[PDB]
C-alpha cells in the first residue's frame, strides 16, 4: 500500500539531483594522479559519501603503507576542491526536475539528505530547483555527526519530516548511500547514475534498481501501484 501511506521522498544531492559525480571522480582521480597514487575514477564513485579524510586515508594505506597527516589531508582536499571548481558548474541531473514535478503533484514532500557540506552545491538548491525544497526539511553535513553509510542521515530526514520509515522513500545513487537508506529501514530505490556495476548498489541494500534518474520518472506509477 504505497500509494496509501507514502508522504514524502528522500532525494540524495550528489549523483541524484546534481550530475556533480563526474566532476567529483575526476578531481579525486587527477588529485591523487599528480601525486603518483592510484586512486581510479570508478573506485572515486565507490567512496562517494566518504569524507574526504577517511578517502585519503584509505588510499595512503593501501599505496603507500601509512596514513595521512593532517597537513597531507587538508592540501589533497583542497587541491581536490580547487579543481572540481575548476571544472564547468554540475548540471541538473537528466530526469531529476521530471521526477521532483511528478511527486509533488502526487502530493508528495521533496526532502534532500545529503553528507554534503559543500556550499557552492547546496546553495544551488534552492537556485536550480525553486519551490521544491525547504531547508527545515533537509538533511546535510550541518545535521549529522556521522554520514552515509550510517543511517544517521536518513533518521534524521525522518525526524525533521515527522515522519515514519513506511511513510518515505530514498532515492540514492551510491553504494554508501544505499546502505545508509536500508540500515535507516525505508525503502530504498537505487539509481545507478555513474559506472559501477548495478551488483554493488543490490548488495549495499536497494530494494529496487534503475539505470537512470529518468528511468525511474517513467517506472514510478508502476512503483506506486
Ligand atoms: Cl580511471
Ligand atoms: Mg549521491
Ligand atoms: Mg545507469
Amino acid at each position: 500500500h504505497m500509494r496509501k501511506k507514502l508522504k514524502a521522498v528522500l532525494f540524495d544531492m550528489d549523483g541524484v539531483l546534481f550530475n556533480s559525480m563526474p566532476y567529483h571522480s575526476e578531481a579525486w582521480h587527477q588529485v591523487m594522479k599528480t601525486h603518483g597514487l592510484d586512486l581510479s575514477r570508478e573506485e572515486a564513485y565507490m567512496h562517494e559519501g566518504r569524507t574526504g579524510a577517511s578517502t585519503i586515508n584509505i588510499v595512503f594505506q593501501r599505496e603507500l603503507g601509512k596514513e595521512a597527516t593532517q597537513e597531507e589531508i587538508e592540501s589533497i582536499y583542497h587541491e581536490k576542491s580547487i579543481l572540481f571548481n575548476s571544472y564547468p558548474e554540475a548540471e541538473r541531473m537528466p530526469g531529476a526536475w521530471e521526477l521532483l514535478q511528478k511527486v509533488k503533484s502526487e502530493g508528495l514532500t521533496p526532502m534532500v539528505v545529503t553528507g554534503s557540506g559543500q556550499l557552492s552545491l547546496l546553495e544551488r538548491l534552492e537556485h536550480n530547483f525553486p519551490g521544491m525544497f525547504h531547508k527545515e526539511l533537509m538533511v546535510t553535513a550541518f545535521d549529522v555527526k556521522y554520514g552515509k553509510p550510517n543511517p544517521e542521515p536518513y533518521l534524521m530526514a525522518l525526524k525533521k519530516g515527522g515522519l515514519k520509515a513506511d511513510e518515505a522513500v530514498v532515492i540514492e545513487n551510491a553504494p554508501l548511500g544505499v546502505e545508509a537508506g536500508h540500515k535507516a529501514g525505508i525503502f530504498t530505490i537505487a539509481v545507478n547514475t555513474g559506472p559501477l556495476d548495478g551488483q554493488v548498489l543490490l548488495d549495499a541494500g536497494a530494494d529496487l534498481l534503475f539505470p537512470s534518474m529518468q528511468t525511474l520518472c517513467d517506472s514510478w506509477d508502476t512503483i506506486m501501484l
